[PDB]
């Protein structure tokens, strides 16, 4: 996924007369973990194509509370990922975020390090919810960047990845 400048800093501000959106959500997951015996184990990623989700977008909205509730509305739709279990079981995985609804806390004034976006998606089978957490703003650029932690079931295992990820938000 795309990085932020070396430079980026601050906050970036959210004018209550304006509405946004997010116009880029890249996920890069850099950790696949299958639940066996009760426990989330690591796999290796064995794809050696891109994992990322790019392209992710949608508009923001207002709640009555401040809050903002992101709403993926297009964005590459999964991406096909395989790992291997240390005893060499290979699985293959759907990695996706579709239909997200996902909300920050109350009182939106500005997207800063603390700013954090939690929710759901759910695509065929699947079922996941996921928390974006910032971690580095631009607020001249609109980029953010952050880590993401991410809990589903595809493919009949359990699965949670986590992972980095690059955001720019924008005026509608
Ligand atoms: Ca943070």
């Amino acid at each position: 996924c795309p990085t932020l400048d070396d430079t980026a800093r601050g906050a970036y501000p959210i004018d209550s007369s304006q509405t946004y959106r997010i116009a880029r959500l890249c996920l890069q997951p850099t950790t696949f973990l299958v639940k066996e015996n009760g426990e989330f184990v690591p796999t290796k990623l064995v794809t050696r194509e891109t994992t990322s989700l790019d392209q992710i977008q949608g508009e923001l909205k207002v709640n009555s509370d401040g809050s903002l509730t992101f709403v993926e509305e297009d964005g590459i739709d999964f991406q096909p990922v395989t790992v291997q279990m240390a005893g060499g079981e290979r699985i293959p995985l759907l990695f996706t975020v579709k239909n997200l609804v996902a909300s920050t806390q109350p009182n939106v004034t500005s997207i800063t390090t603390s700013t954090d976006f939690k929710g759901e998606f759910n695509v065929n089978g699947t079922k996941g919810q996921i928390s974006l957490n910032v971690a580095k703003v631009d607020g001249r650029t609109g980029e953010i960047a952050g880590t993401f932690e991410s809990e589903q079931l595809s493919n009949g295992h359990e699965v949670k990845i986590q992972g980095v990820f690059y955001a720019s938000i924008e005026p509608a």
